């Protein structure tokens, strides 16, 4: 079970990225940081081929509601991902023709300050479609859901094995899970983009979700979105 239904225009920065690897359409979330750039998971697109992804954005439902679609992206920014362990797993997408901003459907997210830390404790807010490859529509609504931010190391430990660089934060609700597709969901406090989602697909039973720190890489975001 993800978020409750959210209209569009309640998380505007809110973008789906489709990609389609091995002849199989697959979707994450993803930020609008301007008409020119989205903000999204690296493991979604760091192997894909930028003229075929597309950015899906005004969508209260990918089926239902489509909202608007640019099939324009022309680079894909990554900030040095590492494939075995998704350490680093952030990337920023270049358009070509840009997206047309309504400041309403489609809006871009605040950026927050350098080493942003959203307080332990304190709600953040993310939004997203989770996995594109199923039959429900229903399946396909806008989502969001309020995490409570957890203590990191304690996050650490209940991870295991599995590697959790410095760049990330942990948060939590109870009966609530993000999906696969939920991985580049843009993660909120108030207008300001504080986390894009991580996915970990051997995670443990009741782990906690991982977002990737914005604030650990927004001086490198900020040099790509100044490019135009």
């Amino acid at each position: 079970k993800g978020g409750e239904k959210t209209d569009i225009k309640q998380v505007p920065w809110t973008v789906a990225v489709r990609t389609y690897p091995g002849e199989e359409s697959l979707t994450c979330g993803g930020a609008i940081l301007s008409q020119w750039f989205v903000l999204t998971a690296a493991h979604c697109v760091f192997d894909q081929k930028p003229e075929t992804i597309v950015i899906q954005y005004e969508s209260t439902n990918l089926w239902e509601d489509p909202g608007k679609s640019d099939p324009y992206v022309s680079h894909v920014y990554l900030s040095f991902y590492r494939q075995e362990t998704m350490e680093n797993d952030i990337a920023i997408l270049e358009l070509s023709r840009p997206l047309k901003l309504d400041g309403l459907k489609s809006k871009p997210a605040k950026l927050p300050d350098i080493e942003f830390r959203p307080k332990t404790g304190s709600d953040v807010l993310v939004s997203g479609y989770g996995d594109g490859q199923t039959m429900d529509p229903k399946d396909h609504d806008l989502k969001s859901a309020q995490l409570t931010v957890v203590d990191l190391d304690e996050c650490r430990t209940k991870y295991g094995p599995i590697f959790l660089s410095l760049q990330v934060f942990c948060a939590q609700k109870v009966g609530v899970s993000l999906e696969s597709g939920d991985a580049g969901d843009p993660t909120v406090q108030q207008d300001t983009l504080v986390g894009v989602a991580a996915y970990f697909p051997k995670r443990p039973e009741g782990a906690p979700e991982v977002f990737t720190k914005v604030g650990s890489y927004v001086s490198w975001i900020q040099d790509i979105i100044k490019k135009k």
